């Protein structure tokens, strides 16, 4: 008897929902007009039949307050949270004109049309909720055609990012004018309507900035617990809504949309699987609202609103649909010469699909339902209701339907030529894969008899797309081949976590702009946008880092002036009496009690000797020298009022009091800002090195590939040389970054380090898991020590200060992991510093020592630049001839020199463990034979990074025990020569010095003459 | 003012619960006793403060007919939804009498217990509530620790299933009893009583398994929606309950616990990525459900329980709970004895630790809050609230805390020295990866300057559990290291797919067990009992085919009388006149209307003419062969009783009209219950071709492995006799099968095809995906295509009648695709026939012809079986010399048998395309090419499967367009010889005809003398 039957309702329009989502799949028309339809249905026989309207009474007629606080934050958090934001943020004034300004125009026009047209005689306010309800707009089917047919980030996210907008903001002016209307107030005094704009308008969006911020910070805290992961962000949605509409008078719903936004810009702090599950969770409660709103309109339409209808309303139904629509295309035709300046620009037919694609819904409606409950009797909620019915249903059956049509007509459903090569291909590649899995079934003693006619038709997959003019286009091929190479190798990058996706993005967009641009290749200048660091942040870090330079100052007191526990508990004593600033002047407006005035002036009192005390001890730490510092000059007048409010009306104390302690506070505060700063700094700079990695890989992995797929060599050169400027100029700019900011770079390249490493181990686990040798519940076990992990990576500092240059020795590939060594060449060490524009080293040089670089940059001339960590020498120190190359610093330059004298007595005393000298010829061993392997299989599915790795698993042949070396291809898969020369076994031929070992070779003569020690290097076969 | 409150309350207990379980995460002490505390302090502040009551209040103090209605789903489905189905079912009457029977003596003697003891003078109704209450345990945390420890199947399972009957039947007796209290009915008739309980008891998992079967199928007809499967099992799971408890009056309970099982069993209905959504969602559910009981418990106990506690009472909780301790070890330890036999059966320490184990929990305080509300002014809902909130207190509190001690001190938490080996070695790999990963890393331009100190330390993992007498153990190594090794292959199939998860599992079962029986070898005889087919469906299907068997029988109305659409209309028509059926008896019930009564007759007039003319027109087709068959002679009664019922007492008619039409509908129903039986041989014969198949692949991989493993001959002689003795039981038996249901076996090895090619097709996609040569969202479009197969696939029919020979020669893999030379050796071919144990050919005869096996088993004699479509005499016809093995049937066998001459003939004349022989040689190829390949990596991470692949991709070499063969290992990876023998162009050395061709082989001369024709295989390099 007192069961919940909403449980049934709700049910129910699942069951509805499911169906005519199930039916209406394949057909033009969308499956919410169908559910209207059956809510109609619902409508008519339960005005009969008394059972059923209990059934969806409890529904059907659900409060407004409700509707709103409930179903509003899943729409909108949806929206944002389904958003790729930053195409979004790169549009954003885009959007802002069109979804702000646009909306405005197009609500305002929608109103006088309603005062002029019909002849319900309403009054501007009203008018305007009816305008705000017909511009709310829910493009969720047209942006789906435009994400399957292609070409879409560029209008796909602007109807998106518009359709966003312009549904926050139409609530907004639809709750400002249903107050006018049904909650009308009579002060209407115009410094509180700037005031109630500001909370709105601006608070809104602080509110949700704040609890972003803060959920993000909870979140990223949270190792190994999904749930909580889960209920923080639903508790976190609800309650910014909840407490900013009903507890600030703050606009919740763009709290929402930006606490979503930020959300899910800030993704990374939440683990990858609850980001696939969140998506499909508030997918799930989105589409739950919608098939209830739809159902609702269909039964309360027919039960209130349709008995109310006049034979006019449909000549005012059609030309208003007529109206809104040319309303919109005059507003985006309007703004459209400014948009073509403002962001990507508008074409005409780009336009027109947004003029048309206007489809409204869900929001539209629940906004009309709260008029229809708040009407009661009045007319004009069955009005309100009957047309934005009717448009939607309108713009459903008409637009929704036609669209795609009209994409046709226009030419932009069309699929590229580069798309049909792509599928045609993927298609036969299957089709030979299956043909080959059929013929090995076949052979199966198991499945010999199996009815192959069956199978072969049931696994089959089809396309579902079914002289100086030669030069003139032998170079678009050279173009288009080369910038589909470097498509590839984005990919790639990204497909192994060498790269993240916004900078994937950021060079597939480059790379698509430059083709289509005629006789554009892609440009570095353009690139050069995403690394160059905005002057406010690094001018607000050089500024803030003044206010903290204790070094102008920098007898137990001296030590406890310095001790960071002290510091600690004061700034947390100051901390404590804030409670009580707010809290005296709380109490003096509420009296105006005495017991409590009392209790909080004998606690100014307290206060005020605890503060004097901690002052004492300061001064007695430093002496005279204490109010040297304008801090401390601050903290003498902290007394000085102290004192003087201790001996005594009341403002003369408000007003210094409230100022003492924030301005106290600040000092603690100072610090957290500078991190801030750091973060914002790191966030732009890490961005700036995947970009300038994936660009600087891609021309090096590219440069492999059109070596042999263009065909004519002018051609070829002119794409090389191009390729060689852009690298050179990238690479000299991320160079120069480091210096601007140490170590915020050092914290960036130490991350990189950690994230792949822990990639490749997390592979490992994979493999034995896969492999067998490790069970399921174990693996997952170890698998998530290193999730956990991951995760703290993103808490790193984003400052790590850089290690200093008796630090950096320690860490290099060849002196890691011997302290003794370590500690030989330390000793033996010294370092140098070099003016800007110095020359190190020339061409011809003798070899006399060893650089290693602790700072600045070096221009070589095969020109290439090298920075810190970077050792100069390894080779002409081993093969002791002259100097190979040009060093050039183009800045400022320290670097430690070992004398070539010294360093051999290192190299013919170390060799109790893997050889010292062993260790240099391998540095240089990977170093020169990686861009061989490359050549040989780049245009292959290989990256450099695993032909490292590759190499990696390798190592030096001891070529001193054999006169010969003989190939074997069992555990053995790949051999590389360094130095020297040898003979061929059967040809008796000369093989060259840095050449790959041919496969048809066999066993290689070598012969000890002092002029030379030939080196070869081999990797052992899995 | 009007806001949803509760929106408060439920976000709020949602950061309480994150904040409670992050800090007590390591602690031994259970976040939920955290939240109970908080729910007091909520609860004295509330009392006090008016503003946080009214956030409290409405939730806080919550209507029971809604607790029930919303919660108990959750849990219980979640509860359900959460189990190991399979081994649940394993151990189906071991939990039924601990759940059942040990309840209900557990309540009774805690009843007898509150009459007696307490102070409360409890009537018995009230006391089985107690009991009831009581009871009720949910063991989350026990069955965690478990499932980390290891050895939890046997245990975990038990305790979980226990769990869930047990909450689920106290549930029916609390609802009984509590209607003995607080809902009193006076009319108490026996009858009554019967038929109360079979609703409860019998309808209620009845109502489950008929949602269930109508939700799974519908799951099973979506393609391609995730949203829609989501929802409709979330409406089935409440409508179910709602459904059951108030329209039905049923069992909602047991009818969601069994659609949660049912569910669970079925999920292959569901899509992968919905099913891992699903847990994770209802596990959500579950956590929110579980935290605001505790909250409300933790108000309502402070505000209205514990306001009215005695000083005794506390004496009472601590003797309660110690008595239900011994109660519960003694009803454990009373059972023991029947457990022992029946399933695994109960060690004394593992029944402590289901007696320590008896956390209660959330369902035991759901039922305490109903009896709260009910009672009101009543001590009894205080009371029942004190003592269960105190016992969930005290097992939470001392039983969850001391457990995993108790644990150690029963030697149960101890690893296994298996599993500390695989750590360490995991551990071991793990480290040297990340080793060889740094050195890389240090070698990168970009990262060179990168803190190593910090990135090495943060990137670390760590171990977490940081002569006769010689042979009597030299055996146990033999024994444990083949264990071990069956156990790998079993997770290398399941993770290739070519094993489903169930097989596996009983595989690892097996081999676990037989580990610890000392002497003990995993036995074909304990594995025959996972394909060995209960009698009951093959008789039912022997059985019901007869009365379909229409060959008794089988001018325009001949042709009618056989057409399928006059019969399915007819059946229609059948169907629709149910409804009046059904509707004229509950006419007559409501009338005692006239006007309703006369519509039905005439109804019923016009149905009677109806059925008249559809005989007519059936007994003009057949004529006197009508009445033949006993379904026409009832076809006749129709004519016979309609006739009578239009001349002319309700009882009368009422009597005849209710059988008529069901029994004929019998008849088009009973196909269906053919198709269902089908659909459970199906699924019971699949398992056992897995399960058969994986034993039999695992010691064919085994077999390679041991072979260099174990270091005495006497021992592996031993151990692989075993091997064959059970493999070619194995093989046997699984051939056998195929006989008695030919049809259900094509169904088997037809989805098995399916599934394998729509695997490999799946796996090209990530193939470019990952090398880039096709975008995200193209290749994601392309794999869905494949996932829809994939589900089309479970649809397919549950048998395929076998195709008949004609159609068989059509599909062998060296005819296939080319019709003409189909049709000339299958005009030239024979069929032939033999009896059973007949030899079909013998050691030392002259190939004459060849065989194809079309019906029928064949053992030969290096012993093994041959079944339908395995090809006989591929070689001999071939080397064209004497036959190689004995040809026995152990069964009648079908062959269709190619004359050697005519063949030949085929062979020299079919040779445009791919030559004939060259095919007939590749078959030849591959089937004794891939034992050597996995002898030569079978110890290493390959399964025969990719060996075969690998093959597959390879081809024989025109060995007439060279005098000699020269290797290279670029573009070719492995090479095998099958016929000839060749001389080693180096060491002028032979090598033997069945052999791989060594690493250090390069050039093999052949010669072209008439005795035969060599034969090599090579594999190109990707």
């Amino acid at each position: 008897a007192h069961a919940p039957k909403v449980i049934v309702f709700i049910s129910g329009s699942c069951l509805f929902g499911a169906i005519s989502r199930s039916l209406f799949k394949k057909l033009p028309i969308p499956y919410t007009v169908v559910l209207l339809i059956l809510g109609a249905i619902l409508g008519v026989v339960a005005s009969n039949v008394p059972l059923v309207e209990e059934h969806t009474r409890d529904v059907a007629h659900m409060d407004p307050h409700v509707l709103l606080q409930i179903f509003l934050p899943v729409l909108i958090f949806e929206s944002a949270f389904a958003m790729d934001v930053h195409t979004f943020m790169r549009s954003f004034s885009q959007v802002c004109i069109l979804a702000l300004f646009g909306l405005v125009v197009a609500s305002v026009l929608t109103a006088v049309l309603a005062m002029n047209l019909f002849n319900y005689n309403w009054n501007f306010s009203e008018a305007m909720m009816f305008g705000a309800i017909m511009s709310a707009t829910d493009p969720v089917a047209v942006v789906a055609l435009l994400k399957d047919l292609g070409a879409s980030k560029q209008l796909g996210t602007i109807i998106e990012g518009e359709s966003l907008l312009n549904d926050g903001c139409a609530i907004v002016i639809f709750n400002v004018f249903m107050k006018m209307v049904f909650f009308p107030q009579l002060t209407s005094t115009v410094g509180q309507n700037v005031l109630y704009f500001l909370q709105v308008a601006v608070a809104g969006p602080l509110w949700g900035y704040a609890v972003a911020k803060v959920t993000v910070f909870f979140l990223s805290h949270i190792f190994n617990d999904a749930l909580v992961e889960i209920t923080i962000t639903l508790a976190a949605t609800y309650l910014t809504y909840y407490i900013g509409d009903i507890w600030l008078e703050v606009s919740g719903v763009l709290a929402v949309v930006v606490l979503g936004l930020i959300v899910n810009a800030e993704k990374t702090s939440i683990s990858p699987e609850v980001e696939v599950f969140l998506h499909r969770f508030w997918e799930m409660l989105a589409y739950l609202a919608n098939t209830l709103i739809f159902m609702m309109v269909g039964v309360v339409v027919t039960q209130k609103a349709l008995v109310a209808v006049d034979k006019m309303d449909w000549f005012y139904l059609i030309i208003l649909y007529l109206a809104i629509t040319i309303i919109r295309g005059m507003v985006i035709s309007l703004f459209s010469p400014i948009l073509s300046r403002i962001g990507y620009g508008l074409t005409w037919r780009n336009a027109v699909i947004m003029t048309w694609g206007g489809l409204r819904g869900a929001v539209g409606l629940a906004l009309a339902l709260v008029v229809e409950n708040l009407a009661g009797n009045d007319v004009i909620g069955s009005k309100f209701l009957f047309h934005t019915a009717g448009i939607v249903v309108l713009t459903l059956v008409i637009n929704a339907t036609t669209i795609q049509t009209l994409l046709r007509i226009l030419g932009m459903s069309d699929i590229s030529i580069p798309k049909r090569l792509a599928m045609a291909g993927a298609v036969r590649r299957i089709h030979e894969g299956q043909n080959r899995t059929l013929n090995m079934l076949k052979s199966d003693r198991f499945l010999a008899d199996a009815d192959w006619d069956i199978a072969t038709a049931a696994c089959e997959i089809s396309d579902p797309y079914s002289s100086p003019r030669e030069f003139a286009d032998m170079m678009e091929e050279a173009r288009l081949r080369m910038l589909k190479a470097e498509k590839i190798s984005y990919w790639k990058q990204f497909e192994h976590g060498m790269l993240a996706r916004e900078a994937l993005r950021l060079l597939v967009q480059h790379a698509e702009v430059a083709a289509d641009e005629k006789d554009q290749f892609i440009l570095v200048d353009d690139l050069k946008k995403s690394w160059q660091i905005k002057g406010i942040y690094p001018w607000l870090k050089r500024k803030l880092e003044d206010l903290i330079s204790e070094k102008k100052i920098a007898k137990l007191m001296y030590k406890i002036c310095h001790h960071m526990a002290f510091e600690v508990t004061i700034n947390i004593a100051i901390v404590l009496n804030i409670v009580p600033i707010i809290m005296e002047f709380v109490v003096q407006d509420k009296m105006a009690l005495q017991k409590i005035e009392d209790a909080l002036r004998i606690s100014n009192y307290v206060f005020f000797v605890i503060y004097a005390i901690e002052a004492i001890v300061k001064i007695l730490g430093l002496g005279r020298h204490y109010i040297v510092s304008h801090w401390n000059k601050f903290d003498a007048f902290i007394l000085v009022v102290a004192l003087v409010d201790i001996i005594i009306k009341v403002v003369k104390l408000f007003r210094l009091l409230r100022g003492l302690r924030m301005l106290r506070l600040t000092k603690a505060l100072i610090p957290k800002l500078i991190l801030v700063v750091n973060g914002k700094i790191n966030n732009q700079l890490s961005l700036g090195y995947d970009v300038g990695k994936g660009y600087i890989i891609g021309e090096e992995e590219v440069g492999k590939i059109i070596d042999r797929m263009v065909d004519n060599k002018k051609i070829l050169r002119e794409l090389k040389h191009i390729s060689e400027t852009g690298r050179l100029q990238v690479v000299k700019e991320l160079g120069l970054l480091q210096r601007e900011h140490p170590g915020i770079a050092v914290s960036v390249k130490t991350r990189q380090a950690i994230r792949t490493i822990l990639n490749h181990s997390r592979e490992t686990i994979h493999e034995l898991q896969g492999a067998g040798l490790l069970d399921e519940m174990e693996a997952h076990k170890l698998e998530l020590t290193v999730e956990i992990k991951m995760k703290r990576l993103m808490n790193a500092p984003s400052s790590i200060p850089p290690p200093p240059p008796e630090n950096l020795l320690k860490n290099v590939s060849w002196l890691a992991g011997d302290m003794k060594l370590i500690d030989f060449i330390k000793a033996r060490a010294s370092l140098l510093h070099f003016d800007y524009g110095e020359v190190i080293v020339r061409e011809g040089d003798e070899s006399d020592g060893l650089f290693l670089i602790v700072s600045g940059l070096v221009k070589l001339y095969f020109e290439d630049y090298l920075t810190v960590g970077n050792v100069i020498g390894e080779m002409g120190v081993l093969t002791k001839k002259p100097r190979n190359a040009t060093v050039t610093c183009e800045t400022t330059v320290q670097v430690y020199f070992i004398t070539a004298e010294d360093m051999n007595i290192a190299i013919d005393t170390f060799t109790l463990y893997p050889s010292l000298e062993y260790r240099l010829w391998r540095v240089v061993a990977i170093r020169i034979a990686t861009p061989l392997i490359m050549e040989q299989m780049a245009f292959q599915g290989w990256t450099q990074e695993k032909v490292k790795l590759h190499l990696e698993r390798g190592y030096l042949v001891d070529l001193a025990e054999s006169h010969f070396q003989f190939n074997i291809d069992a555990t053995l898969e790949d051999v590389i020569l360094i130095n020297g020369t040898a003979y061929n076994a059967h040809t008796r031929e000369e093989i060259r010095s840095p050449c790959l070992i041919s496969r048809t070779v066999h066993k290689l003569t070598f012969q000890y003459t002092a002029t030379e020690e030939p080196r070869l290097f081999v990797v052992r076969n899995a």
